[PDB]
């Protein structure tokens, strides 16, 4: 309270000034190269901002970076705070049309390309950054007050057309300055994993960079028992963010891929206590927090340190509000909820809040209002979550009333994605699911209509993130004797070689899907592949890699002949 105020929080760019001036020698950045300090990592980012500022010398412009995480990605991060702009990620894994939309709606002036690969850019005014010029020798930086835009974030999309939610300076440093619920030191090693897209990924690089520690980027490839415990072991990460189905995953595959963690967060979705507490009990030191948050409110709302007691429950607590903000539980009236185990909608305060929606004003009036909180009236988001309180006065999650999914930690309105296959032409109807198999989730989809009029089209047009797994055509969406579709009938309706049929009795049971002669438009994604890989590394295998034998390989044809090439089809059932 009064920390709910946004001006009692620093510039990330003042903070992270600070603590390069504190701590020149500090590792700031670890990769496959090497380290830079925090002198080096001022240097070069103040070097690109004197470029930045060549070009946009008015505060305020959106400007992009693409490329995985490497040392000119962060650098370029930092150089476009320095000038007092705000950073958009373009996902170049991503179709056109989306990207120039993201574009379109922030105005994004420029991106700045550290892809290390050739950028098929083709529409969108793309510059290298590696080797550039070194421009004019020096700027003064504009001296910005914290309510300035750092960078943004786009609503799920699923209408086709996504929002941007600007987050602002103080929204970061608010995340990252006085908090309990993790211990931010210079000692720090921070896993830069999350995709920059979303709001993970502030956590994982400010809270190294805003208190002295250290960015361990994974340039090693998509992340998994391996490649996890090579960022630890080589490269010394204590800390990280995981979101809760990876977090399922690796803990299935190898809980100790886990060892060497100092602290843990998980969150995105509603964690699995099974998996949470293998973790646990395999490191009973292991500072584990269950982090909660909508992007409106800029990464996290409410965090809990989890405890011994809470493996008993039904469900992890989400705990309480961070430094910075402040969280009310509303009844259907609009009065606050002051008593456990009665369930009301959860509402957001303090320095976290978001802009807006950008280019929305219906949304934005609907979820950020006025409230009043304590005395005084402040401004609020509705988050739109249902919890509850406990005996202790925790916060425990119960879900939503309206049609939104969390998808592997990925934000989708459904209703408005179903509606958008329902508008496809020869479609009569749409029926989209999320599964809970494995720890993780699919997203499946049936639709009735015409047998040539698969939404290929719409399919390319789609984010990745936002594609169904498995696309089946049916005879009708089964209808219960109350008009409501039947999920269980659905997912029910849902369910040859040597060794050609042996593969496709393992994809079935592991994907819940169908046999006959493709893995990802049979219901695989990218962490059911992981697992599917692992199993075929546990059979006399490692050669066969995340890359060579699915997605190379994807058809069973190509697989049956990829398994058959080393190993046999059953032997994979019991490992
Ligand atoms: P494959 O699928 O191709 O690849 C696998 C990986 C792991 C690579 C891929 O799936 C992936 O990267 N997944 C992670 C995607 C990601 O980085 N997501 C961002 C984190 S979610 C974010 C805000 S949000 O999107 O708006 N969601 C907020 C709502 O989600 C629910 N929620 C959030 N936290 C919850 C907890 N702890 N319990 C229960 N529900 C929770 C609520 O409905 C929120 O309103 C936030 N900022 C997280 C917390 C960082």
């Amino acid at each position: 309270n009064s920390l709910l105020d946004l001006y009692a929080h620093p510039t990330v760019v003042a903070r992270f000034s600070e603590m390069a001036a504190l701590h020149p020698h500090r590792e700031a950045i670890r990769d496959r190269f090497g380290s830079v300090d925090y002198r080096q990592l001022l240097d070069s980012a103040e070097q690109l901002s004197d470029y930045l500022l060549e070009h946009y010398p008015q505060p305020g412009v959106c400007l992009g970076v693409y490329g995985e995480y490497s040392r000119e990605s962060i650098t370029c991060l930092l150089a476009i705070l320095l000038s007092g702009h705000h950073y958009l990620y373009i996902d170049l894994k991503q179709p056109a049309a989306w990207n120039a939309e993201l574009c379109r709606q922030v105005d994004c002036r420029l991106i700045l390309d550290c892809s290390t690969t050739p950028t098929p850019a083709n529409g969108l005014p793309c510059v290298p950054v590696r080797h550039l010029p070194a421009a004019p020798a020096s700027v003064a930086r504009p001296c910005f007050a914290a309510d300035q835009i750092a960078y943004i974030n786009f609503s799920s999309g699923t209408t086709g057309r996504p929002k941007a939610i600007a987050c602002t300076h103080a929204g970061i440093t608010r995340l990252c300055l006085g908090q309990s619920f993790l211990a931010f030191a210079p000692q720090m090693r921070f896993l830069v994993n999350s995709p920059l897209s979303f709001d993970a990924a502030t956590l994982e690089i400010w809270g190294a960079l805003l208190n002295g520690g250290c960015c361990v980027l994974n340039d090693l490839g998509p992340l998994d028992p391996g490649v996890l415990r090579q960022l630890i072991g080589e490269r010394g990460a204590d800390s990280a963010w995981l979101t809760a189905s990876l977090f399922n995953t690796l803990v299935d595959l190898d809980p100790d891929c886990l060892g060497g963690l100092r602290q843990l967060l998980t969150g995105g979705d509603i964690l699995s206590v099974p998996h949470v507490r293998r973790a646990l009990l395999r490191h009973p030191r292991l500072h584990l927090v269950n982090g909660y948050g909508p992007t409106e409110n800029t990464t996290f709302t409410c965090c809990h340190v989890v405890t011994d007691d809470d493996l008993e429950e039904d469900d992890i607590p989400i705990g309480k509000a961070i430094a910075g903000t402040a969280v009310l539980l509303l009844d259907e009236h609009g009065q606050e909820i002051a008593e456990p185990d009665r369930a009301g909608e959860i509402v957001a305060f303090g320095a976290g809040l978001a802009q807006g929606y950008r280019n929305d004003a219906a949304r934005t009036r609907a979820s950020f209002v006025e409230l009043p909180y304590r005395g005084r009236l402040l401004r609020a988001y509705r988050t739109g979550d249902r919890a509850r309180y406990d005996e202790q006065g925790r916060l425990r999650f119960i879900g939503r009333g309206d049609g939104q999914v969390k998808l592997n930690g990925y934000r989708l309105d459904l209703p408005a994605l179903e509606q958008r296959f329902r508008r496809q032409p020869g479609i009569l109807d749409c029926a989209l699911l999320v599964r809970e198999r494995n720890g993780v989730k699919q997203l499946l989809c049936a639709w009735t209509g015409k047998a040539d009029a698969s939404p290929q089209a719409l399919l390319r047009q789609l984010p990745t993130w936002q594609r169904p797994h498995a696309c089946v055509r049916v005879e009708a969406l089964p209808l219960t004797a109350h008009g409501k579709l039947d999920r269980a009938a659905l997912l029910r309706r849902l369910e040859l070689d040597p060794d050609q049929r042996g593969c496709a009795q393992l994809w079935s049971e592991l994907l819940g899907c169908e046999v006959g002669a493709d893995f990802f438009l049979c219901g695989g994604n990218s962490l059911l592949a992981l697992q599917l890989v692992a199993l075929c590394q546990s059979a006399g295998a490692g050669a066969n890699l995340g890359l060579a034998d699915l997605q190379a390989n994807s058809r069973l044809d190509q697989f049956s002949r990829l398994l058959r090439s080393h190993g046999l089809a059953p032997e994979r059932l019991l490992e």
